[PDB]
């Protein structure tokens, strides 16, 4: 059972403006597991081209958040709109790939946090080099507002000069709801 | 078909105290792989909160240590007791879940190595911090007294100033015995 | 189902000389991604032990390509021969195994590049030593004269001292192609 983005390379995201980037994301029940594989490509937009070096106002972060609703479908404060998922042809109701609440909690107060367990970190590369990291950081049911969310926080650190934000890929695993 | 702990923050592993630290460990059989999913919350003993800067007498590393008899249950010297590890609901014998003997193979010799890709590397990091990394490195069938093992060292090179040992989540794969 | 490389320590690969390289590869079908592992021990020729610090002729990167027709089977200008990849016993055409035409495209031209999602990064490490360190680059369908390729490319920046390239195990996961 798969739950994924199209894999073209036609824009499905906002991050600063409309349609400005390309979240290719696959979702795949392994029982107990979800198998994720997640790519970002910046079509336009501020982080197109990344010129921290020339325009220091320029953020060196920013978050793709898929908020769901309690049945498993994106809310409209979401990064994506609701249609940019879908199931794979057969061999709503997406709860299976949600982030499981016991594994992943809540924060359980306003002066609370979440556990640690509920983050993954990875390194990613910006224009297919190796001296272009970025790290991807990503937390599950941290969201106000949603029953389940799973947030791609990309940051760097390096003033990049006019690098692409054209990512390679990842993959993670997280456990599932049901 | 998965072999799990519970998902609840509860402690199940003794570190340095009896309950001192729970291990969520899910294993997915995905035929010839198991797709795994390891985090470590440390909820007592010396290692809960790292003061290596104010306590030079603090290990900067530990294993926990699945040692696995010829069925695939856990032996006593393991760090976890057998009735932690169970089959989620369906859709002893876990031989299904031990590393493959032929890719991993055991120290032939008391002068003999293992082969490297009897083990994993990977980078995770405490209290949800960048600046905190701690080297994952998972090793099967180097274990004295056991027919398969699966080893968790944690091992760190920064003197950590009173920082909980509350980890993220690292996914990796190994390849099944059947 | 699992496309896979024999588990011995038998060498199946050319990187150097014939037969001087085991490469450890199981590509499992999980629906619409392939969850793969590799490995790689070097046995003979001049990589089997690097000695870049007293051999600066010799290269701190080289590449394992499996090229594959448009029937999923290994091309002769590969490194490994196709006798070398089967079928697991059940519970010609790989095609199933392909990495996706549509998420991983080829180059459209001669002055064009593919985009960063074709490729992952990841670290590995020779001898089981954490200050080994290799870069492996894994890359989908970029190779001239084939219809789907995975390039596994080595590379390290340390100019090791006889350090044996016995490498640690690596997962990562790429989107099928049907």
């Amino acid at each position: 059972l798969t739950l994924w983005t199209t894999l073209d390379p036609s824009p499905n995201c906002k991050i600063d403006i409309e349609k400005d980037s390309k979240l290719t994301l696959v979702l795949t029940k392994c029982g107990s597991q979800i198998l994720a594989n997640v790519s970002l490509i910046i079509v336009n937009g501020k982080f197109k081209i990344l010129n921290n070096k020339t325009d220091p106002s320029l953020p060196k972060s920013f978050n793709i958040k898929l908020l769901f609703d309690q049945n498993g479908v994106l809310l409209e404060n979401s990064n994506i709109e609701k249609q940019y998922l879908n199931f794979r042809s057969g061999d709503k109701n997406a709860i299976g790939f949600m982030p499981n609440l016991l594994a992943y909690a809540k924060a359980t107060t306003d002066q609370s946090k979440i556990y640690a367990r509920n983050t993954i970190y990875g390194n990613i590369y910006l224009d297919n080099q190796p001296y272009n990291p970025v790290v991807i950081k990503i937390t599950f049911n941290n969201e106000a507002d949603s029953a389940y969310s799973i947030t791609f926080n990309y940051s760097w650190t390096k003033d990049y000069d006019n690098i692409p934000f054209d990512s390679t890929s990842f993959t993670f695993s997280y456990i599932a709801q049901e």
